[PDB]
Protein backbone atom coordinates (compact mmCIF):
# COMPACT_ATOMS: atom_id res chain seq x y z
CA UNK A 1 0.00 0.00 0.00
CA UNK A 2 1.06 3.34 -0.90
CA UNK A 3 -0.74 5.21 1.51
CA UNK A 4 1.59 5.00 3.96
CA UNK A 5 3.92 6.67 1.76
CA UNK A 6 1.63 9.91 1.57
CA UNK A 7 1.27 10.05 5.32
CA UNK A 8 4.53 10.10 5.95
CA UNK A 9 5.09 12.98 3.74
CA UNK A 10 2.26 14.94 5.19
CA UNK A 11 4.25 14.34 8.69
CA UNK A 12 7.24 15.35 7.55
CA UNK A 13 5.85 18.36 5.65
CA UNK A 14 4.32 19.42 9.34
CA UNK A 15 7.68 19.03 11.20
CA UNK A 16 9.74 20.71 8.14
CA UNK A 17 7.20 23.50 9.30
CA UNK A 18 8.29 23.73 13.00
CA UNK A 19 11.64 23.21 12.91
CA UNK A 20 11.89 26.42 11.87
CA UNK A 21 9.02 27.66 14.73
CA UNK A 22 8.02 24.28 23.08
CA UNK A 23 9.18 21.67 25.77
CA UNK A 24 6.75 19.21 23.99
CA UNK A 25 8.52 19.35 20.61
CA UNK A 26 11.16 17.32 22.32
CA UNK A 27 9.75 14.59 24.11
CA UNK A 28 9.13 10.74 23.10
CA UNK A 29 5.21 11.52 23.76
CA UNK A 30 4.29 13.98 21.00
CA UNK A 31 7.66 15.29 19.80
CA UNK A 32 10.65 14.51 17.10
CA UNK A 33 12.05 11.25 19.20
CA UNK A 34 8.78 9.18 18.33
CA UNK A 35 9.07 10.96 14.39
CA UNK A 36 12.73 10.00 13.93
CA UNK A 37 11.89 6.51 15.22
CA UNK A 38 8.86 6.44 12.81
CA UNK A 39 10.91 7.42 9.86
CA UNK A 40 14.51 5.44 10.49
CA UNK A 41 12.29 2.42 10.54
CA UNK A 42 11.44 3.13 6.96
CA UNK A 43 14.94 2.43 5.65
CA UNK A 44 13.58 -0.21 3.38
CA UNK A 45 11.23 2.15 1.19
CA UNK A 46 12.77 3.60 -1.13
CA UNK A 47 13.28 7.32 0.39
CA UNK A 48 15.38 6.50 3.23
CA UNK A 49 17.69 8.77 1.67
CA UNK A 50 15.54 11.48 2.04
CA UNK A 51 14.16 9.99 5.39
CA UNK A 52 17.76 9.50 6.68
CA UNK A 53 18.30 13.60 5.80
CA UNK A 54 15.30 14.72 7.80
CA UNK A 55 16.48 12.40 10.83
CA UNK A 56 19.72 14.09 10.68
CA UNK A 57 17.88 17.14 10.30
CA UNK A 58 15.35 16.97 13.28
CA UNK A 59 18.42 15.55 15.67
CA UNK A 60 20.03 19.11 14.79
CA UNK A 61 17.08 20.89 15.85
CA UNK A 62 16.92 18.88 18.74
CA UNK A 63 20.05 19.46 20.21
CA UNK A 64 20.10 23.15 19.28
CA UNK A 65 17.41 22.97 21.66
CA UNK A 66 18.89 20.98 24.26
CA UNK A 67 22.21 23.57 24.23
CA UNK A 68 19.90 26.62 24.75
CA UNK A 69 16.90 25.22 27.02
CA UNK A 70 18.59 22.51 28.59
CA UNK A 71 16.80 19.17 30.06
CA UNK A 72 14.80 19.06 33.16
CA UNK A 73 13.95 15.54 32.50
CA UNK A 74 15.74 12.15 31.83
CA UNK A 75 12.75 10.18 31.72
CA UNK A 76 11.35 7.77 28.94
CA UNK A 77 8.43 9.93 27.29
CA UNK A 78 9.57 13.42 28.08
CA UNK A 79 12.60 13.56 28.48
CA UNK A 80 16.55 12.22 28.31
CA UNK A 81 15.73 8.67 27.64
CA UNK A 82 13.11 8.86 24.75
CA UNK A 83 15.58 10.97 22.76
CA UNK A 84 18.55 8.48 23.47
CA UNK A 85 16.52 5.90 22.64
CA UNK A 86 14.93 7.48 19.43
CA UNK A 87 18.76 7.78 18.06
CA UNK A 88 20.49 4.67 20.03
CA UNK A 89 20.58 2.25 16.88
CA UNK A 90 22.42 5.23 15.27
CA UNK A 91 25.29 5.17 17.58
CA UNK A 92 28.24 2.78 15.72
CA UNK A 93 27.19 5.15 12.69
CA UNK A 94 28.98 8.09 13.48
CA UNK A 95 30.54 9.94 16.18
CA UNK A 96 28.40 12.56 16.29
CA UNK A 97 25.31 10.33 17.67
CA UNK A 98 27.76 8.28 20.28
CA UNK A 99 28.88 11.89 21.75
CA UNK A 100 25.61 13.10 21.58
CA UNK A 101 24.66 9.61 22.92
CA UNK A 102 27.03 9.66 25.91
CA UNK A 103 25.85 12.90 26.75
CA UNK A 104 22.34 11.93 27.43
CA UNK A 105 23.73 9.06 29.64
CA UNK A 106 25.82 11.06 31.84
CA UNK A 107 23.03 13.56 32.16
CA UNK A 108 20.81 10.32 32.74
CA UNK A 109 22.45 8.69 35.71
CA UNK A 110 22.87 12.27 37.24
CA UNK A 111 19.00 12.78 36.54
CA UNK A 112 18.51 9.13 38.50
CA UNK A 113 20.86 9.76 41.42
CA UNK A 114 19.70 13.08 42.03
CA UNK A 115 16.21 12.11 42.05
CA UNK A 116 16.76 9.07 44.37
CA UNK A 117 18.58 11.16 46.77
CA UNK A 118 15.76 13.59 47.05
CA UNK A 119 12.82 11.40 47.00
CA UNK A 120 10.65 11.28 50.26
CA UNK A 121 8.55 8.30 50.17
CA UNK A 122 5.28 10.03 52.14
CA UNK A 123 5.19 12.37 48.83
CA UNK A 124 5.50 9.32 46.52
CA UNK A 125 3.44 9.86 43.02
CA UNK A 126 3.66 7.70 39.81
CA UNK A 127 6.16 9.91 37.71
CA UNK A 128 8.56 9.14 40.73
CA UNK A 129 8.44 5.34 39.93
CA UNK A 130 6.85 4.34 36.45
CA UNK A 131 7.28 3.84 32.95
CA UNK A 132 6.38 7.23 31.48
CA UNK A 133 7.94 9.25 33.72
CA UNK A 134 9.83 7.40 36.77
CA UNK A 135 12.27 4.93 37.05
CA UNK A 136 10.61 2.05 35.23
CA UNK A 137 10.83 3.76 32.07
CA UNK A 138 14.24 5.22 32.24
CA UNK A 139 15.54 1.60 33.44
CA UNK A 140 13.64 0.48 30.16
CA UNK A 141 16.35 2.59 28.44
CA UNK A 142 19.48 1.61 30.28
CA UNK A 143 19.12 -2.01 30.12
CA UNK A 144 20.22 -2.27 26.40
CA UNK A 145 23.58 -0.48 27.45
CA UNK A 146 25.94 -3.10 27.64
CA UNK A 147 28.79 -0.63 28.85
CA UNK A 148 29.54 -2.22 32.22
CA UNK A 149 30.07 1.09 33.88
CA UNK A 150 26.13 1.68 34.44
CA UNK A 151 25.75 -1.32 36.45
CA UNK A 152 25.69 0.28 39.70
CA UNK A 153 23.06 2.67 38.62
CA UNK A 154 20.97 -0.41 37.05
CA UNK A 155 21.46 -2.11 40.56
CA UNK A 156 20.67 1.52 42.14
CA UNK A 157 17.29 1.69 40.50
CA UNK A 158 16.72 -1.74 40.75
CA UNK A 159 17.19 -2.16 44.44
CA UNK A 160 15.28 1.33 44.54
CA UNK A 161 11.69 -0.29 42.86
CA UNK A 162 12.09 -3.18 44.63
CA UNK A 163 11.78 -1.31 48.11
CA UNK A 164 8.98 0.45 46.92
CA UNK A 165 6.88 -3.35 47.01
CA UNK A 166 7.53 -3.27 51.02
CA UNK A 167 5.06 -2.85 53.50
CA UNK A 168 4.77 0.72 55.44
CA UNK A 169 1.98 2.63 57.05
CA UNK A 170 1.19 -0.81 58.89
CA UNK A 171 1.43 -1.93 54.83
CA UNK A 172 1.75 -0.07 52.10
CA UNK A 173 4.69 0.83 49.94
CA UNK A 174 3.87 2.25 46.51
CA UNK A 175 0.33 3.53 47.53
CA UNK A 176 -0.92 6.80 46.19
CA UNK A 177 -2.30 9.03 48.99
CA UNK A 178 -4.92 10.97 47.25
CA UNK A 179 -3.27 14.39 46.98
CA UNK A 180 -0.68 12.45 45.32
CA UNK A 181 -2.82 11.66 42.27
CA UNK A 182 -1.43 12.61 38.80
CA UNK A 183 -4.61 15.05 38.62
CA UNK A 184 -7.46 16.90 39.85
CA UNK A 185 -10.10 14.04 38.60
CA UNK A 186 -8.00 11.13 39.59
CA UNK A 187 -7.72 12.55 43.51
CA UNK A 188 -11.57 12.99 43.21
CA UNK A 189 -11.53 8.92 41.99
CA UNK A 190 -9.51 8.10 45.09
CA UNK A 191 -10.13 10.06 47.82
CA UNK A 192 -8.48 7.45 49.79
CA UNK A 193 -5.68 7.31 47.28
CA UNK A 194 -5.03 3.72 45.72
CA UNK A 195 -2.27 1.34 44.54
CA UNK A 196 -1.84 1.92 40.50
CA UNK A 197 -2.76 -0.96 38.96
CA UNK A 198 -1.84 -0.66 34.94
CA UNK A 199 1.75 -1.11 33.42
CA UNK A 200 2.22 2.67 32.25
CA UNK A 201 1.47 4.05 35.89
CA UNK A 202 1.15 1.24 38.33
CA UNK A 203 2.48 -2.16 40.11
CA UNK A 204 2.49 -4.21 36.32
CA UNK A 205 4.76 -1.42 34.88
CA UNK A 206 7.65 -2.08 37.98
CA UNK A 207 7.18 -5.83 38.23
CA UNK A 208 7.76 -6.28 34.06
CA UNK A 209 10.94 -4.17 34.77
CA UNK A 210 12.41 -6.27 37.61
CA UNK A 211 11.65 -9.29 35.23
CA UNK A 212 12.86 -7.91 32.30
CA UNK A 213 16.56 -6.71 34.35
CA UNK A 214 16.46 -10.30 35.70
CA UNK A 215 17.10 -11.82 32.37
CA UNK A 216 19.27 -9.06 31.07
CA UNK A 217 21.24 -9.76 34.21
CA UNK A 218 20.41 -7.96 37.25
CA UNK A 219 19.01 -9.27 39.84
CA UNK A 220 18.70 -10.47 43.47
CA UNK A 221 16.94 -11.90 46.19
CA UNK A 222 15.27 -8.64 46.93
CA UNK A 223 13.87 -7.82 43.06
CA UNK A 224 12.91 -11.70 42.70
CA UNK A 225 11.17 -11.42 45.74
CA UNK A 226 9.29 -7.94 44.78
CA UNK A 227 8.14 -9.29 41.61
CA UNK A 228 6.90 -12.12 43.26
CA UNK A 229 5.19 -10.08 45.33
CA UNK A 230 3.60 -8.25 42.43
CA UNK A 231 2.55 -11.44 40.25
CA UNK A 232 0.80 -12.56 43.83
CA UNK A 233 -1.05 -9.49 44.00
CA UNK A 234 -1.96 -9.43 40.66
CA UNK A 235 -3.38 -12.77 41.70
CA UNK A 236 -5.27 -11.96 44.64
CA UNK A 237 -6.80 -8.77 43.30
CA UNK A 238 -7.49 -10.52 39.69
CA UNK A 239 -12.09 -9.89 39.43
CA UNK A 240 -14.04 -13.28 39.26
CA UNK A 241 -16.15 -15.74 37.03
CA UNK A 242 -17.52 -13.24 34.49
CA UNK A 243 -15.59 -10.11 35.27
CA UNK A 244 -12.32 -13.04 35.08
CA UNK A 245 -9.06 -11.63 33.76
CA UNK A 246 -9.88 -7.91 34.33
CA UNK A 247 -8.65 -5.43 37.05
CA UNK A 248 -9.46 -2.31 38.40
CA UNK A 249 -7.16 0.29 37.95
CA UNK A 250 -6.71 1.18 41.22
CA UNK A 251 -6.99 -0.88 44.67
CA UNK A 252 -7.66 1.03 47.79
CA UNK A 253 -6.54 1.04 51.82
CA UNK A 254 -9.20 -1.45 53.22
CA UNK A 255 -9.50 -3.57 49.97
CA UNK A 256 -5.74 -4.00 50.06
CA UNK A 257 -6.03 -4.51 54.00
CA UNK A 258 -9.07 -7.33 54.01
CA UNK A 259 -7.03 -9.26 50.64
CA UNK A 260 -10.46 -9.15 48.73
CA UNK A 261 -11.58 -6.55 46.50
CA UNK A 262 -15.01 -4.35 47.91
CA UNK A 263 -16.19 -2.03 45.51
CA UNK A 264 -17.11 -2.11 41.55
CA UNK A 265 -14.85 0.56 39.63
CA UNK A 266 -16.81 2.48 37.10
CA UNK A 267 -14.24 2.31 34.52
CA UNK A 268 -12.10 -0.58 32.93
CA UNK A 269 -10.69 -0.44 29.79
CA UNK A 270 -8.72 -2.82 27.39
CA UNK A 271 -5.43 -0.87 27.00
CA UNK A 272 -1.70 -0.95 27.10
CA UNK A 273 -1.96 1.67 29.64
CA UNK A 274 -4.36 0.31 31.94
CA UNK A 275 -5.81 -3.25 32.07
CA UNK A 276 -5.57 -6.49 30.29
CA UNK A 277 -3.09 -6.10 27.35
CA UNK A 278 -0.70 -4.28 29.39
CA UNK A 279 -0.79 -6.58 32.71
CA UNK A 280 -0.87 -9.78 30.36
CA UNK A 281 3.25 -8.22 30.07
CA UNK A 282 3.77 -8.91 34.02
CA UNK A 283 2.63 -12.73 33.32
CA UNK A 284 4.47 -13.53 30.43
CA UNK A 285 7.73 -11.57 31.65
CA UNK A 286 7.47 -13.44 35.05
CA UNK A 287 6.24 -16.45 33.72
CA UNK A 288 9.66 -16.52 31.33
CA UNK A 289 11.62 -14.80 33.92
CA UNK A 290 10.77 -17.18 36.79
CA UNK A 291 10.35 -20.14 35.14
CA UNK A 292 6.50 -20.66 35.40
CA UNK A 293 4.69 -22.49 32.78
CA UNK A 294 1.75 -21.34 34.73
CA UNK A 295 1.88 -17.64 34.65
CA UNK A 296 3.02 -18.20 30.60
CA UNK A 297 -0.15 -19.78 30.38
CA UNK A 298 -2.14 -17.18 31.91
CA UNK A 299 -0.71 -14.36 30.46
CA UNK A 300 -2.06 -15.65 26.85
CA UNK A 301 -5.64 -16.11 28.29
CA UNK A 302 -5.62 -12.63 30.02
CA UNK A 303 -4.63 -10.92 26.34
CA UNK A 304 -6.52 -13.24 24.65
CA UNK A 305 -9.71 -12.38 26.80
CA UNK A 306 -8.79 -8.76 25.99
CA UNK A 307 -8.86 -8.79 22.14
CA UNK A 308 -12.17 -10.89 22.32
CA UNK A 309 -13.71 -7.78 24.47
CA UNK A 310 -11.82 -4.68 23.33
CA UNK A 311 -13.26 -2.56 26.32
CA UNK A 312 -13.32 1.17 26.06
CA UNK A 313 -11.38 0.77 22.39
CA UNK A 314 -12.50 3.58 20.09
CA UNK A 315 -9.15 4.62 18.48
CA UNK A 316 -6.37 2.90 16.79
CA UNK A 317 -3.91 4.69 18.92
CA UNK A 318 -0.93 3.00 21.06
CA UNK A 319 -1.75 4.24 24.48
CA UNK A 320 -5.48 3.23 25.37
CA UNK A 321 -6.29 1.92 21.73
CA UNK A 322 -6.17 -1.10 19.07
CA UNK A 323 -2.87 -0.49 17.78
CA UNK A 324 -1.74 -0.68 21.31
CA UNK A 325 -3.00 -4.36 21.66
CA UNK A 326 -2.44 -5.38 18.42
CA UNK A 327 1.47 -4.84 19.06
CA UNK A 328 1.28 -6.52 22.58
CA UNK A 329 0.01 -9.68 20.75
CA UNK A 330 2.71 -9.19 17.97
CA UNK A 331 5.30 -9.25 20.94
CA UNK A 332 3.61 -12.71 22.32
CA UNK A 333 3.45 -14.64 19.18
CA UNK A 334 7.24 -13.62 18.44
CA UNK A 335 8.39 -15.32 21.52
CA UNK A 336 6.34 -17.83 21.82
CA UNK A 337 5.27 -18.97 18.77
CA UNK A 338 1.68 -18.83 19.61
CA UNK A 339 -0.89 -18.36 16.95
CA UNK A 340 -3.72 -17.63 19.00
CA UNK A 341 -3.65 -14.08 17.94
CA UNK A 342 -3.25 -14.31 14.55
CA UNK A 343 -6.61 -13.81 13.35
CA UNK A 344 -6.89 -10.32 15.46
CA UNK A 345 -3.49 -9.46 13.49
CA UNK A 346 -4.50 -10.60 10.68
CA UNK A 347 -7.20 -8.70 10.48
CA UNK A 348 -5.86 -5.57 11.14
CA UNK A 349 -3.82 -5.10 8.86
CA UNK A 350 -6.10 -6.47 6.47
CA UNK A 351 -8.44 -2.98 7.50
CA UNK A 352 -5.09 -1.11 6.92
CA UNK A 353 -5.59 1.75 4.40
CA UNK A 354 -9.04 2.76 6.81
CA UNK A 355 -7.07 3.61 9.95
CA UNK A 356 -4.62 5.95 8.62
CA UNK A 357 -7.20 8.26 6.52
CA UNK A 358 -9.89 7.69 9.32
CA UNK A 359 -7.29 9.11 12.32
CA UNK A 360 -8.05 12.23 13.62
CA UNK A 361 -6.09 14.92 12.84
CA UNK A 362 -7.20 15.38 16.51
CA UNK A 363 -4.35 13.32 18.56
CA UNK A 364 -1.49 14.90 16.33
CA UNK A 365 1.64 12.87 14.67
CA UNK A 366 3.55 12.02 17.73
CA UNK A 367 4.15 8.50 19.04
CA UNK A 368 2.08 7.50 21.82
CA UNK A 369 -1.29 9.09 20.66
CA UNK A 370 -0.70 10.28 17.58
CA UNK A 371 -0.47 8.77 13.84
CA UNK A 372 3.18 8.23 13.68
CA UNK A 373 2.49 5.55 16.77
CA UNK A 374 -0.28 3.41 14.55
CA UNK A 375 2.47 3.83 11.24
CA UNK A 376 5.24 1.92 13.25
CA UNK A 377 3.16 -0.57 13.88
CA UNK A 378 1.80 -1.33 10.02
CA UNK A 379 4.95 -0.62 9.33
CA UNK A 380 6.67 -4.12 11.00
CA UNK A 381 3.76 -6.28 9.75
CA UNK A 382 5.00 -4.90 6.57
CA UNK A 383 8.76 -5.58 7.04
CA UNK A 384 9.00 -7.08 10.12
CA UNK A 385 13.06 -6.33 10.96
CA UNK A 386 13.34 -3.85 13.32
CA UNK A 387 15.72 -1.11 12.71
CA UNK A 388 15.19 0.42 15.69
CA UNK A 389 14.50 -0.14 19.59
CA UNK A 390 10.76 1.92 19.69
CA UNK A 391 9.07 -1.03 21.27
CA UNK A 392 11.15 -0.51 24.37
CA UNK A 393 9.26 1.97 25.11
CA UNK A 394 6.06 0.02 25.39
CA UNK A 395 8.05 -2.78 27.54
CA UNK A 396 7.86 -4.49 24.77
CA UNK A 397 10.66 -6.97 24.66
CA UNK A 398 12.36 -8.63 21.62
CA UNK A 399 15.38 -9.70 23.89
CA UNK A 400 13.35 -11.25 26.31
CA UNK A 401 14.90 -14.54 25.27
CA UNK A 402 18.05 -13.97 24.24
CA UNK A 403 20.30 -14.70 27.00
CA UNK A 404 22.77 -11.80 28.35
ZN1 LIG B 1 -3.26 5.49 27.77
Amino acid sequence: KKNIKRNVEKIIAQWDERTRKDFGELTLSTGLPGIILMLAELKNKDNSKIYQKKIDNYIEYIVSKLSTYGLLTGSLYSGAAGIALSILHLREDDEKYKNLLDSLNRYIEYFVREKIEGFNLENITPPDYDVIEGLSGILSYLLLINDEQYDDLKILIINFLSNLTKENNGLISLYIKSENQMSQSESEMYPLGCLNMGLAHGLAGVGCILAYAHIKGYSNEASLSALQKIIFIYEKFELERKKQFLWKDGLVADELKKEKVIREASFIRDAWCYGGPGISLLYLYGGLALDNDYFVDKAEKILESAMQRKLGIDSYMICHGYSGLIEICSLFKRLLNTKKFDSYMEEFNVNSEQILEEYGDESGTGFLEGISGCILVLSKFEYSINFTYWRQALLLFDDFLKGG
